[PDB]
C-alpha cells in the first residue's frame, strides 16, 4: 500500500475532460492549500525586540567605548545580519517551483515513493497546532527539494530549511528565502579576535526561537554534509542545542520531531570516488540531466514529543561515564555542564540511528552486496538472481521495507544497467546466459562499496558477533563470546551506529547472541554453545565474516603504519601520509580489499586511535599536532594493538 508522488492522471484533479488531460500538471498545481497566511510574518522586528537580543546589542555598545552614541552602528550592523538570515516565503514561487520539479524528477527518476499508512501519521501531527521538526538523512543534493515537495503534494505547509552559507551568492540567493531556506553562518566565529559573535549567537538563538512561537514547521540536517561512505556520519549538536534550550525555559508548550530515512536506487552525483581518494562544467552537467536513474523512497519515522523524551531521560539512572579508552586498554594491555552537553549528543544520535534504520533497501543496494562479498570472483545471472531472492527475504526477516516490488528476475537486470561502469555482462561458452563480475581496480571498486554500504547497517550487529565467533576459536563459552564482541563494538564505535544510545554495547551484542539462537546457528549444550555445522549455515557465517572485511583491514593497515611514527606532526598532513600507504597496498596488491583504500575509514581509523589515547592531541591556533602517547611510546605496546584487531580478521 504505497503512493507514487510524481504520478499525475485526470483521476488526481477535480477536471476531467480532452484539454485537462493535457494541462494536468498545471490543474494539480492550481488545487494545493499553500495561501500565504500560515507562514512567519514581522520576524526580524519581533527578533530585534526580544530581551536577550537587546542585551546582546547593548553588551557590545559596552566593549567598544574609550556620550554612548555607538549603540546605533551595532543596531545596523545587528540589522544587517537579520537582512541576509531570514527567509521570506512566496506560496507564488512555491507553485512554479513544485511545477518544474514535477516535470524534472519525472525525467530522472524512475518513480518517488511513500507508505500511506506513515504520512497519515504526519498528518495527524499537522493537524494538532504545535511546532513540528523534520530531521532526514544527508545522501545527495536532491534531498533538500524532495522533503518540501513531498509535503506541498499533500498540501502540509512547506518547511524552513537551515541552509549552509556555502549556498548564499548574489541572485541565486533571494531565490531560496522565497523556498522558505534561512542561511545560517557556519562556526559563528567571524574572526578569531573576540571569539563568539555574542551579539550573531543572540539573533540565531533569537530567530529560531521566534520561528518556533509562530508554530511553523523546521527542517535541519544533523550531518552537516553529506555522507560520501555511502552510511550515517557522526552528529551534529550545534541547532538542537538551541531548539532544547528555547523547551527547557518554558517559552513553548512542545516540539515534536519527526526523523526522516530518505534512500535513492542511484544518487543523481553518482560515484563519489574523486573526493574518496584526492565549457568543462557545462558539458558535465548536461551529461548528468539525460541519464536516467532509479527509484527513489522517502519514509517517516513515527514521531515522538521532546519534553516526554527529556523527561525520560530524567527518571533513568546514573548515565555511564565509561571511556573507550577505559574500555577497552584493559582487554588490549593485560561536570555539571558536561551532564547536559551529554544529554543533546545522545538525542542528536538517538535522532540520526531511527532516521537510518526508516531508509528502504534499494534493488541496486542488494546487487552491490551480493557482488562484493558473496562471489566477487563472478557468477551466472539465474545463479545471480536465485541468491538475490534469498537475499530479499532476510531483509524482510528483520523488518525492513523494500523500493524494489516488481519480478526478482527482471529488477536485477534493471540494478545492472545502474551499476553499469563498475560491471561488465560477458558471455559463456556453451551457455546461453549472462556471465558478471565487478571491477576489483582501486577507481570502480569504491563506487560498488558505495551501493554496498546501503545493506551494511541491517547485518553490522551480526557481523560483530559472526566476527567473534573466529576470534575466540583461535563449544564457545556465552558469557566469553559476548565480553569479546562487546569490546568489537567499541572498536568499530566511531564508524557509522550500532545500536541506540540508551542500551550498552553487552546487552545488545547479548540479544543477538539470543538471536543467533533462534536462527539455530548456535545451539545449547554461564552456557556453553556448540557452531551447527551445514552446508547452509557455514556460507552464512562467511558472509558475514567477509562484510566486516574492508572495515577491520584498513584498521589493521592503519594500525601496521604506527610502528614507524617519530615526532610530533599536522594532522592534515599524518592524514594524506596515512592514506597514500593504504591506496599504495592496492597498486603492491598485497591488500585483500581495495575497499579498504576509502579516505572515510582513514579518518575513523585516526579519530579512533585518539579516543585509545595511542595520540595524544594538544592543539594551536588553527591544526591540531598528533604528538605520541606515554602508554604507547614503547615499540612492544604499537605490536600488541596490532595483533589484538589482527585476531578479528580472517587470515
Ligand atoms: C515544492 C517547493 C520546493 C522548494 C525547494 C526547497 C529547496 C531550498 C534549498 C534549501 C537549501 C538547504 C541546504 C541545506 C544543507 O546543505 C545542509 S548544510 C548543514 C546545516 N546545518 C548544520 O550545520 C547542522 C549542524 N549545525 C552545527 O553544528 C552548528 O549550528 C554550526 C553550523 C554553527 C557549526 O557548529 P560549530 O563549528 O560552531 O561547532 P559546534 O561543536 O557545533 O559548537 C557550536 C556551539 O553549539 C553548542 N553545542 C555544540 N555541541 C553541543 C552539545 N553536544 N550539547 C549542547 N550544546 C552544544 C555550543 O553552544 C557550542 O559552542 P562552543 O563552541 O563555545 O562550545
Ligand atoms: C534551487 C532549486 C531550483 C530548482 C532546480 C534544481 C534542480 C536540481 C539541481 C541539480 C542537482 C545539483 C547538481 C550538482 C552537481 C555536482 O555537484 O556535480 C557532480 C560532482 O560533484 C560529482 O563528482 P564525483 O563525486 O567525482 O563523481
Amino acid at each position: 500500500g504505497l503512493r507514487n508522488v510524481i504520478y499525475i492522471n485526470e483521476t488526481h484533479t477535480r477536471h476531467r475532460g480532452w484539454l485537462a488531460r493535457r494541462l494536468s500538471y498545471v490543474l494539480f498545481i492550481q488545487e494545493r492549500d499553500v495561501h500565504k497566511g500560515m507562514f512567519a510574518t514581522n520576524v526580524t522586528e519581533n527578533v530585534l525586540n526580544s530581551s536577550r537580543v537587546q542585551e546582546a546589542i547593548a553588551e557590545v555598545a559596552a566593549e567598544l567605548n574609550p556620550q554612548s552614541k555607538a549603540v546605533n552602528k551595532v543596531k545596523k550592523k545587528a540589522k544587517r545580519i537579520l537582512q541576509e538570515m531570514v527567509a521570506t516565503v512566496s506560496p507564488a514561487m512555491i507553485r512554479l517551483t513544485g511545477w518544474v520539479l514535477l516535470k524534472l524528477f519525472n525525467s530522472f527518476f524512475w518513480n518517488i515513493q511513500i507508505h500511506k499508512g506513515q504520512l497519515e501519521m504526519v498528518k495527524a501531527a499537522t493537524e494538532t497546532n504545535l511546532p513540528l521538526l523534520f530531521l532526514p538523512v544527508h545522501r545527495s543534493h536532491i534531498d533538500y527539494l524532495l522533503l518540501t515537495f513531498i509535503l506541498f503534494c499533500h498540501n502540509i505547509k512547506a518547511p524552513y530549511i537551515a541552509s549552509g552559507n556555502n549556498l548564499n551568492i548574489p541572485i541565486f540567493s533571494t531565490l531560496i528565502h522565497k523556498l522558505g531556506g534561512f542561511f545560517i553562518r557556519r562556526r559563528l566565529d567571524e574572526t578569531p579576535d573576540g571569539r563568539k559573535d555574542v551579539l550573531y549567537r543572540a539573533l540565531l538563538h533569537g530567530h529560531i526561537v521566534e520561528l518556533l512561537r509562530q508554530q511553523q514547521f523546521l527542517e535541519i540536517f544533523l550531518e552537516g554534509t553529506r555522507s560520501r561512505s555511502g552510511k550515517t556520519s557522526c552528529a551534529r549538536a550545534g541547532l538542537l542545542s538551541v531548539v532544547v534550550d528555547t523547551l527547557s525555559t518554558n517559552v513553548i508548550p512542545d516540539i515534536l520531531i519527526i526523523p526522516v530515512g530518505i534512500s535513492y536506487d542511484r544518487i543523481i552525483e553518482g560515484h563519489y570516488n574523486g573526493e574518496q581518494l584526492g565549457w568543462s562544467v557545462a558539458r558535465g552537467v548536461i551529461r548528468m540531466l539525460r541519464k536516467n536513474y532509479g527509484c527513489v523512497r522517502v519514509d517517516f519515522a513515527q514521531p515522538f514529543s521532546l519534553k516526554e523524551y527529556l523527561e525520560s531521560q530524567s527518571q533513568k539512572p546514573v548515565s555511564a561515564l565509561l571511556s573507550l579508552e577505559q574500555a577497552l586498554l584493559p582487554a588490549i594491555l593485560p561536570t555539571d555542564e558536561s551532564l547536559r552537553r551529554r544529554l543533546i549528543a545522545n538525542l542528536a544520535e538517538h535522532i540520526l540511528f531511527t532516521a537510518s534504520k526508516s531508509c528502504a533497501i534499494m534493488s541496486t543496494h542488494i546487487v552491490a552486496c551480493l557482488l562484493l562479498y558473496r562471489h566477487r570472483q563472478g557468477i551466472d545471472l539465474s545463479t545471480l538472481v536465485e541468491d538475490f531472492f534469498v537475499m530479499k527475504e532476510e531483509v524482510l526477516a528483520r523488518d525492513f521495507d523494500l523500493g524494489f516490488s516488481g519480478n526478482s528476475e527482471d529488477v536485477v537486470m534493471h540494478a545492472i544497467q545502474l551499476l553499469g561502469n563498475c560491471v561488465t555482462i560477458t558471455h559463456t561458452s556453451r551457455n546461453d546466459e549472462f556471465f558478471i563480475t565487478p571491477s576489483t581496480t582501486v577507481p570502480s571498486v569504491f563506487e560498488l562499496n558505495f551501493y554496498s554500504n546501503g545493506v551494511l547497517h541491517v547485518f553490522i550487529m551480526e557481523a560483530i558477533i559472526a566476527c567473534s565467533l573466529y576470534a575466540v576459536l583461535n563449544l564457545i563459552s556465552q558469557e566469553q563470546l559476548v565480553r569479546k564482541a562487546a569490546s568489537l563494538c567499541y572498536l568499530l564505535s566511531n564508524e557509522g551506529t550500532i545500536s541506540l544510545p540508551c542500551q550498552t554495547f553487552y546487552q545488545v551484542c547479548h540479544e543477538t547472541v539470543g538471536k543467533f539462537i533462534q536462527y539455530g546457528i548456535l545451539t545449547v549444550a554461564d552456557c556453553y554453545l556448540k557452531v551447527s555445522q551445514s552446508k547452509e549455515h557455514q556460507q552464512f557465517i562467511t558472509f558475514l565474516q567477509r562484510l566486516l572485511g574492508p572495515l577491520l583491514e584498513a584498521y589493521s593497515s592503519a594500525a601496521i603504519f604506527v610502528h614507524n611514527f617519530s615526532g610530533p606532526v599536522p594532522e592534515p598532513e599524518y592524514l594524506q601520509k596515512l592514506h597514500k600507504y593504504l591506496i599504495t597496498r592496492t597498486e603492491r596488491n598485497v591488500a585483500v580489499y581495495a575497499e579498504s583504500a576509502t579516505y572515510c575509514l582513514v579518518k575513523n581509523a585516526v579519530k579512533m586511535f585518539k579516543d585509545i589515547g595511542v595520540f595524544k592531541e594538544t592543539k594551536q591556533k588553527r591544526v591540531s599536532v598528533l604528538e605520541l602517547s606515554s602508554t604507547f611510546l614503547p615499540q612492544c605496546n604499537r605490536q600488541k594493538l596490532l595483533e589484538y584487531i589482527l585476531s578479528f580478521v580472517v587470515l
